[PDB]
């Protein structure tokens, strides 16, 4: 309802935890990732809490008006894109987003899908090819977690 | 959603798939869960869907109606008190619950919770002691999983 959390594992070294707060009208999203490359690294909220094939079984991004893939700040994105977290040099991201889109109830709500952080930054829906309106082609999920609901 | 999912995971050899379905006014659980010692294992909806201190962070049972621990069929329960699951010779427990107070969507949505499958047998609130009363003696938590929305 109003504070929402997610433990990031997958079967590499990348974990992380991020926090979902409802402040006033938006949701701010806060938390660290660790374990990654240098650089840009697509991070999205992805359909299905379904873990049982690891971070494949989540689906797609989530998108309940169906729309082709984008950056956080597009009017033509997906609800789950929040574009891109950057790994230091240590391979640390400091997550600090606050997103219109997402909710924490109701039918933008995310409680119980995944957030995802892939491989390869992702290229905001402007690479040119037909993957990057599905993807940005951010390519492999190294890490997910099903969001939920917290003290 | 009309759909979630969990998967169970621990510390550990305890692992499981439980499936949720809204049928009527009711949720159909189903699943199996393995690596259990043979016999009868509490097996509860805890309040948070936080695993960031393994299944320990879930918190106490789902109880928003704040009444005492009972059995499924107990007027006087938790919300999220499903009973006991049962482990054969082998260690597979087979699931398969219908209840009427749990649900997938309103207040008293489980999405984005955590389900619990517990070390002991669960005395159903009839213990005769006050652990009884507040968890059934189930004890330690072996597994869990945050409840997710499925496809
Ligand atoms: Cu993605
Ligand atoms: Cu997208
Ligand atoms: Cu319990
Ligand atoms: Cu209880």
């Amino acid at each position: 309802a109003t504070k929402a959390v997610c433990v990031l594992k997958g079967d590499g070294p990348v974990q992380g935890t991020i926090h979902f707060e409802a402040k006033g009208d938006t949701v701010v999203v806060t938390g660290s990732i660790t374990g990654l490359t240098e650089g840009d690294h697509g991070f999205h909220v992805h359909q299905f809490g379904d873990n049982t094939q690891g971070c494949t079984s989540a689906g797609p991004h989530f998108n309940p008006l169906s729309k082709k893939h984008g950056g956080p700040k597009d009017d033509e994105r997906h609800v789950g894109d929040l574009g891109n977290v950057t790994a230091d040099k240590n391979g640390v991201a400091i997550v600090d987003i606050v997103d219109p889109l997402i909710s924490l109830s109701g039918e933008y709500s995310i409680i119980g899908r995944t957030m995802v952080v892939h491989e390869k930054p992702d290229d905001l829906g402007r690479g040119g090819n037909e993957e990057s309106t599905s993807t940005g082609n951010a390519g492999s999920r190294l890490a997910c977690g099903v969001i939920g609901i917290a003290k």
